[PDB]
């Protein structure tokens, strides 16, 4: 269509869809209780992103936000997506290391505050206050990364596999507040079409890429 | 009022309300931990549907959606209702057979994608894309029904009782995408007032009817 | 600003923020699994209220609702806040007395119906129906208070500490439907600026005040 970023949303739609079918097929046969949970998560996440990428693609998951005296296209569907996939991602890391419930609850709550305030910042029409919501969101993200780094006698296999995903998580997740900031939602240093491209690359990395990593470990099996 | 379907929403309001009081009364005295969960579920579900039927009844849970060049009344309150009652229904079946968490999470996630995309399809103004969201929703429903059918040494009583509800669930739940499709949200083969009637009959069947079945079994007791 | 109630939202923003940092600091070092959950809850709750008080403060969490032939300012952000903090509050009481899951689910579901219908009543433009939603909300609150009072061999320390919070909960929570009723959302006996003040005093009492109580008990430790 006219939306130059359409190509990226259409690519992202396809990769998430293809990833869901892949995990769906691979997930056939798992009987192991524990392995089951990881499989559930690794398949649910691209499945949610799929519906959200397609809603952005069809124009449903998009709104206009007036700020800086202009009507600014805002894909709220990215946030609806992250609202459900990030806690699930967090769940898989906590199950991995058998984290305590209390910690799990900290993180999930932490995470919803994170997505929640980014959404608010995205939809805020007073330009300045946008970045205020950004900073709080970012602060919740740092909280979360702090816990995954500095809060965790597991089998060496789990230790090893979690070390990897944890290092992935820091670098991926960290990238998000930077794209937002440079993209059209923030300072507008990068146009919408490059903005959409970057988030798609991260989303696919974070959805499908992360899961491909995780299900390759036998740390997920009881 | 002027909305011919008002009678159906008013009837449905009354039956859900009456059902909540019935399960509330019947639920007095249960001390059994396990029985408790089933009682919670069987009472919560008509209680939620009650508030949603009344919101449609008062006109709050209703919006207009322009498609086919006409303003089309859409009861989003049906979806808000199904968003919370269907996973609870699913929970009761999984507890019944002691399903694994991973499976439970599959289903609930599956289920939210189901309701979520129907809502999107209902609110989508490009007529054609409506049915695209329909098909994905339906695909999530088939996923779910597949798992309940082909995924489950329980006491014979549980086995027996689950066989029943499982057969109920297939036939009830299956009816929904068919009414949507023939109703005003889809191809408009059936008018709004008959559409509302059909969903009310299913909702009461699915809410109160299903629960009356379930609490009659001693499969729910420890 | 022009909104006379701004001072109250700005005060409330500060107290919730200060409370989050306090619980955050105090929560450093807890290793006890169980104590962990209480700490998570006691810190998450003011953290959520913080983001909601600030959104009301910046004008984001506010809408206009026409009723009585006038445009009536409605802080929906109070409800978004209560939607997430009240079940967490309820969780802490149930963990305290080790309540059964089924009971927990009763309460949380009960609680969402409570906040949900108040939000609907707040946003309902037919003046009369507002109070209908009020009464249902209030009925769910009475349900909840009934269970906390009449539904619970714990260590004497837990017994003792729960008796206190339970008496706090009744008096605090009960105050809410009364302020709503006398405030601008209901009969308009009290102006918006006094209305906002009262809810702020309750919110801080209910958020920070309640948590300060709870974390002082060693009933929270295993
Ligand atoms: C937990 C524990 C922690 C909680 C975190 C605390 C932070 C709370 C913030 C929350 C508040 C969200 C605000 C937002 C949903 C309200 C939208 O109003 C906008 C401003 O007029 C309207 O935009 C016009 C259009 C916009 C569209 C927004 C819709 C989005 C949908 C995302 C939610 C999903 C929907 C699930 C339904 C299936
Ligand atoms: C920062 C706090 C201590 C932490 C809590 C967060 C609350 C405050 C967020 C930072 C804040 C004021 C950003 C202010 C942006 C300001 C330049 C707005 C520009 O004003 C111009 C008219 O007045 C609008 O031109 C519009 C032209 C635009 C291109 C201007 C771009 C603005 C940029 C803001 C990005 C802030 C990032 C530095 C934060 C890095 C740390
Ligand atoms: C974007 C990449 C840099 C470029 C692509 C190449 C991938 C390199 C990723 C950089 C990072 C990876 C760091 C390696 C890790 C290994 C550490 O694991 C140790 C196991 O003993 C634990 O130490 C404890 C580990 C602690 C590590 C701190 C976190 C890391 C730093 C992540 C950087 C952030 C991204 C900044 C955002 C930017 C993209 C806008
Ligand atoms: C999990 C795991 C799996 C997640 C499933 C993935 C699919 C995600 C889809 C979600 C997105 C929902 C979209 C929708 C909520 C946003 C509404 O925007 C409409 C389009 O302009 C506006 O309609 C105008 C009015 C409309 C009204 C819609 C409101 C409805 C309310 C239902 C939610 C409930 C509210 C709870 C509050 C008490
Ligand atoms: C189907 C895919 C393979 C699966 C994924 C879903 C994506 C596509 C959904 C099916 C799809 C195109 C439906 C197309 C409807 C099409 C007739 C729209 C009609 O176009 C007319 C003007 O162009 C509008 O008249 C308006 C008059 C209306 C009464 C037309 C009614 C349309 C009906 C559509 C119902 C589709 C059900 C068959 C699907 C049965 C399988
Ligand atoms: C089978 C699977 C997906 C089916 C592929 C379809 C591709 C659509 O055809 C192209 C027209 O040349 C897209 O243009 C159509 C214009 C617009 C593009 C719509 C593309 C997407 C809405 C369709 C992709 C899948 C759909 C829903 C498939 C649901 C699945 C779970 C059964
Ligand atoms: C709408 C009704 C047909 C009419 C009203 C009369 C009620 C008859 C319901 C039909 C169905 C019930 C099938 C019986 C079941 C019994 C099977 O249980 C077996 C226990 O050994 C398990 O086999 C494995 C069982 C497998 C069964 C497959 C699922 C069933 C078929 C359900 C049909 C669907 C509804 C199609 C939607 C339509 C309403 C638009
Ligand atoms: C469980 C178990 C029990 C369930 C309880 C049953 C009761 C269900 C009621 C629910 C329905 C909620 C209705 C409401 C969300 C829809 C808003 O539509 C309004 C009427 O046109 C529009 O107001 C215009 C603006 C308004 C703004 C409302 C937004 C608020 C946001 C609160 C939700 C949070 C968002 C999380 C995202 C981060
Ligand atoms: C009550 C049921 C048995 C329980 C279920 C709840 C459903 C009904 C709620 C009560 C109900 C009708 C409230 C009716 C308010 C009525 C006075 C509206 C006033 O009508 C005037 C024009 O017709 C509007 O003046 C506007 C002037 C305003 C200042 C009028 C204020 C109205 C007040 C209503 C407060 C009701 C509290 C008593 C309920 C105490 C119990
Ligand atoms: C007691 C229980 C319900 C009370 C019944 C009331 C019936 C309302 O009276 C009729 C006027 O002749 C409805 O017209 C009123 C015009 C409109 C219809 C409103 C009907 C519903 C809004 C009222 C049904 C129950 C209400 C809320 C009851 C809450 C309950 C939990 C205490
Ligand atoms: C607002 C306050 C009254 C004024 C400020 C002074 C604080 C006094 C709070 C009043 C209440 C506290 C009752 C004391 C409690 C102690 C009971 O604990 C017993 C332990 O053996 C259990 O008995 C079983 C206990 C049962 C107790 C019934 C609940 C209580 C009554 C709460 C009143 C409600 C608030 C009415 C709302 C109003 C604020 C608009
Ligand atoms: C076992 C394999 C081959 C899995 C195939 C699943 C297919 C879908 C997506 C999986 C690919 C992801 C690789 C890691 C993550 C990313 C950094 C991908 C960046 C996206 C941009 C283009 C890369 C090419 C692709 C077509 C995979
Ligand atoms: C123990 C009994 C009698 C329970 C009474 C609870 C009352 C409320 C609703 C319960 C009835 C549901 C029966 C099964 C489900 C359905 C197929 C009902 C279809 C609805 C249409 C009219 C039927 C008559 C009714 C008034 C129950
Ligand atoms: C250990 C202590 C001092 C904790 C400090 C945390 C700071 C933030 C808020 C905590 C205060 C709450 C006390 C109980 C609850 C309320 C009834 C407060 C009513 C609010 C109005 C003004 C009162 C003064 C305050 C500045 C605390
Ligand atoms: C798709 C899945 C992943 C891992 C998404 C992660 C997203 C974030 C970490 C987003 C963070 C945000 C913050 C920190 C700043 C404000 C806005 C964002 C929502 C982009
Ligand atoms: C009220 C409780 C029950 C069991 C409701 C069940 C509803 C469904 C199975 C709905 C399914 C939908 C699908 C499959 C197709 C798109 C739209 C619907 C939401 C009607
Ligand atoms: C901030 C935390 C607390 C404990 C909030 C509690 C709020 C309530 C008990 C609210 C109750 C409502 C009812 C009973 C009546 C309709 C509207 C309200 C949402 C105010």
């Amino acid at each position: 269509t006219g939306r130059p970023e359409w190509i990226w949303l259409a690519l992202g739609t396809a990769l998430m869809g293809l990833g869901t079918l892949y995990f769906l097929v691979k997930g056939m046969g798992v009987s192991d209780p524990d392995a089951k949970k990881f499989y559930a998560i690794t398949t649910l996440v691209p499945a949610i992103a799929f519906t959200m990428y397609l809603s952005m693609l069809l124009g449903y998951g998009l709104t206009m936000v007036p700020f800086g005296g202009e009507q600014n296209p805002i894909y709220w569907a990215r946030y609806a997506d992250w609202l459900f996939t990030t806690p699930l991602l967090l769940l898989a890391l906590a199950l991995l290391v058998d984290a305590d419930q209390g910690t799990i609850l900290a993180l999930v709550g932490a995470d919803g505050i994170m997505i929640g305030t980014g959404l608010v910042g995205a939809l805020t029409k007073v330009y300045s206050y946008r970045f205020v919501w950004w900073a709080i969101s970012t602060a919740a993200m740092l909280y979360i990364l702090y816990v995954l780094f500095f809060g965790f006698s597991m089998r060496p296999e789990v230790a090893s596999t979690f070390k990897v995903l944890r290092n992935v998580t820091v670098v991926l997740w960290s990238a998000y507040p930077v794209v937002w900031l440079i993209g059209s939602e923030g300072a507008g240093i990068v146009p919408l079409n490059i903005e959409t491209l970057l988030f798609m690359v991260l989303d696919v990395s974070a959805k499908v890429g992360f899961g491909l990593i995780l299900l390759r470990s036998r740390a997920i099996f009881g």
